[PDB]
């Protein structure tokens, strides 16, 4: 399948998953320092381990919609709409904090759903399908 | 909520929640001229039973129908709703209360049962819409 | 509503394994003509094809739906840009990529993949496809 | 024993959906004659009465057989004074409620109404009446 | 359906349960203060948490069969069968309790099922259909 | 335990229990004669599965038989039998035994599967008995 | 391979019950013939019936499998040595055993029994019995 | 039930849960506390955020509170408080639950015991009990 | 394990579960505690109510009057139990175990803690279990 | 069925369940004292609770597969083959233990499954089917 | 491991671990050549689905060939194989990896569905092998 | 958190785990902990028995000598721990437990409360975690 594709003036991006390293990202540890303090990482050992891997995941998720959609010549207010599912719903907090420093302005119209699982494995929280605005 | 790019209006997914802070959940949440119309019975079991979805779905159909007003358009320029239950067993119940909303020919649809939605596990029904208006 | 046109872009009601002319859930391999049993990869061994049949027929089903309603609009596969697909189970998944790659052999579309508990009619359908054609 | 009078009162064994001449659980609007579907509520959409089809045509045919019970006995449904009503499902009850209004038109019984787990002959049956008939 | 039905010396009560305000029974606050004394009102807020909705619509129960019964010129002790459908068996010492003062002299048959739901949804613990024999 | 109203008698609802204290729970709670009666093997597995409901249903009806004795009647004065069971999967091994008690026609009959019965998850059947004895 | 000599002793794959002329799993008294349906206890009860029918016919399909294949190769139900068996459910295990007996009169084999999740095709066996043949 | 116990220099706590004493409400998230602590915990604003967070934020600040008070009508401060045993349903609700005591304990926090249990009294509702131990001489 | 130990004024229990130090039986109901123990907490004689409420009674009973001895073999009597740890695997049996808790504190009941656990030793048949901490100079 | 069978030079036995009494053996009081301590009985309560039904089925089983072998002609050493099934492998350490009183030189060929429930109930925790190489 | 006993040698059941003491979980446990032939797609959803019991799988039958061949056979004198796994739907994966080492004639099987084998939850496949050699 | 604290004579520790304070590893088996300890928790040598035991020995041993090296950086010994406050996933393990908990009271064990919870930090792989009450003049 197609990371992107372009229709009209549309593009339609693929539902996007926290993976790089072959590895699906599980923590703080996945994620550049600078970004860690930006998360919210608090230092304390046993906050980070719950937080973490919901916060990273959703970092990667929507750093790698930003590549993609400039990778096609738009930025991150292009994206009209999102779509995002979650194993669990009780993560969207931490999902809604990450959201926020990639739509500070207006933000995108949304879909939020919880579903049993993603590809590849159970340990995917975070699945986001964008699409974009761009003539 | 809603957005404009060329043609289309994109909505949000909207789920049954007054804008008193709750989530709608019975008969009682909807104006008396509409249960009657929702298919309401009078009789208690089957009242308590049908009224959350009923109502819910009557709720999040007509936010639709009002978003789209605010925009210019009426029911049938909305040509694709995206659906989510947390029971597909209240479907019937949901396409009763849709067939209220486009009486002639519905639109392009999506089914499909998932397990919860926001915020919380009381919203049995959420609908996304995506509106043709030139 | 199977289908409605709205500007350049044709979109598709959500498809489901129906057998049209017996209203019933496709179920197997018994469910499709024999030479295309061979290209889902039926092996004749009893267990492997009672345990894949089912989620490759209704994956042939619901494609060869998508493609033929696509086919009668004019348009083409490549023209079905994005689809949307929802699984009972993922383990499923192989099976159906298996499938799809037959009916994308040069421009395949955009994906989303998600498991959720069930589709319509019932709990016996393991696969539905949302599809949306851009057909100027 | 599907019957028994004793005195006045007539008592009949828990009634369940079986096709008397075939042997099996009824399961949808097929196994009802095609002007009682619409009366029963048949939409003609597929999925809504895939969905209601199965709860209903068990209404009826639980309620047409205690019905004909009784007709064949000289008594009539005003006569059939008391109904225990066990579901697997209560969600079901509105269905139920429905086909039950359509035989008490003017004399509705006494009702108990239960969700237990399972009834006989397996976990296919929705529905199951035990009727209470008074009748000298 | 139908409150009661006589048939012959005999009177069928449906099955009922403890609604009255539409509201589903749960608790002490739901019923006179008498009365919760009555069923055993410890003032404790834990105790009275748990003990309370089961003893509250037990009674709630009962007494609608008493104003029921008496409806149709009859005494509880008229009531020759009671019929007793719970959620939760484990109940049943709390049912027993308040059963006791509605029949002091002598108790009429019975019968008593642990069930999985009954009408109108699962915050029903207690559903009695009574047995009438009054010419 | 049993009431007159007119010609009826009603019975509380009757469970497998020694009026020991106990449970009645397999083959060594029914005197031997019986045991070959209810279909007993010989045999250790089978014995273990099928013996504690063929026991507790044994002993229900026979207690049902003997305070319908106590009142005047015999079995055959038994009309309606309510049949409660935790397994419907047991049913077969209940209806051989009721065979027993009900050699030529059977009573009216209602059979239905619930949680659990009186005073826990080891009783396996309970039956309610409503006698017809002018 | 449905079995295979090495030296004296034949080994049988484990035998499920598939009605081998339509490729389906046994499910009731109806796959057997009217006079071994007294055999394995029929009662003409319908419930009784339809609970009993499925284990004792998936039964008499796997043991009479095994034993045709055993007569087939010169040998006989005594030359059975050893069973394992695989349920879904031990509850099953009586209905299993009495029909068993009819197949060991003389010479009664060692035996294994267990109940496991699943065997193939799908859920619906309920029974599985693995043969091995001391034959000379 | 004692809500608190003097042995020697030692003061003991029952085990607190978010209820009121008044109402007899069980808290159910940031409508049940004042105004300014809703965003001293972290709300956003957002109607699905807050609905998410609120109830374990609200309990844990509620709890927390009752215990300052409690303290406080007995002589001491919150850092007299050197035990805690906490007791969630979920600990996914940990970083919730930290949050709020950080706001407790801005100096040096105290000892600390954090267990999943299946239920509090006096039903699910309650996500969070707190126990403390008390050193006053 | 130590039934008990002394640490300053305090006396610290081992958590106390309802089993026989002879036999080595857990206690499971009304027949395993003494006669007119029983009508005390609050059986009434019917079969069906005494079945089910006999194990929490009858267990409950046993583990506090445990307690009673305990502190007795050092000296203390009921009202130095100035803490209790209870440990629950199902908080419905709650009112049960407050009601016997009262006979043991007519006056001034203690600290206390009360938690629902999935599980105490040595079985799943045992449904609570009470840890005492003793006050006595 | 044959507790066991001779076909050739090799002896197969039935599986093997923890039966005497007609009880189903359940812990150490089951078994003779001088085997208790050296099955591991610590003499502490709760540990005998634990470990002692385990360590007693897997003795009661091991010791009548040598009894069943010998009353054929064999020792332990005659077992080629074993197969051995669980309602828990984490019993397997308790089961290991015991197993190492009864082959104490070379070790049996083993295969070891978890399954669901062997005859009659869920109290039976172990169940070994044995082969024997005896001409 | 393995023994003799006669004309027939058995064997320990064997799981899918390598003897870095770790469980076999994906392609990447497995040799670059044998991949492809286990029918590795190259796609990363597919790979991560299928890769773990191919593998296991593909591990386990190569640790019987071995096993046969230090022994004096090669995989027909292999005749009955008893094989476990977690979950029956992996059976058409398993088919597919055991038509490689019975390219012609397959053995005598037994196939059941079992809860757990040693050592822990993520071994998904085991095998016990019979082999006959004279 | 505070890892320990003194009030009068007594030292609280916070609820220990068995994490690295190092790696931020959970303690996962055998190769874990140093090489005799092993065969000291009872390692057999065996592949699947120590896969089966590792774990829980492990992470006891790990636990338990955390307390030993804590309550040493206070001044005290093994044997001034007379509380112990113990809780698993899953008291089945509690017989390997126990042989630890020996290793470190030969002489006279500390009072004890085992309880099994359902959860503790950081995630469910961690199986046991020991809370310890000091007293210490
Ligand atoms: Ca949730
Ligand atoms: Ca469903
Ligand atoms: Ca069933
Ligand atoms: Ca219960
Ligand atoms: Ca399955
Ligand atoms: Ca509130
Ligand atoms: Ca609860
Ligand atoms: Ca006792
Ligand atoms: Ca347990
Ligand atoms: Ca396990
Ligand atoms: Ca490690
Ligand atoms: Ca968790």
């Amino acid at each position: 399948y197609a990371a992107w594709r372009r229709a009209g003036d549309f593009i339609f991006l693929s539902g996007i998953i926290p993976v790089n390293t072959g590895t699906i990202v599980n923590g703080f540890q996945d994620v550049p320092e600078p970004v860690r303090e930006l998360l919210g990482a608090t230092g304390e050992f046993s906050t980070d381990a719950k937080q973490g891997p919901i916060l990273a995941q959703s970092w990667y998720v929507l750093e790698s919609i930003r590549r993609t959609v400039a990778s096609a010549g738009g930025q991150m207010s292009d994206v009209i709409k999102l779509v995002q599912y979650f194993r669990n719903l009780d993560h969207f907090p931490y999902y809604s904090r990450v959201r926020k420093l990639f739509y500070p302005d207006q933000p995108p119209v949304s879909t939020v759903v919880q579903v049993s699982e993603m590809l590849p494995d159970a340990t995917v929280l975070i699945e986001v399908e964008a699409t974009v605005w761009l003539p």
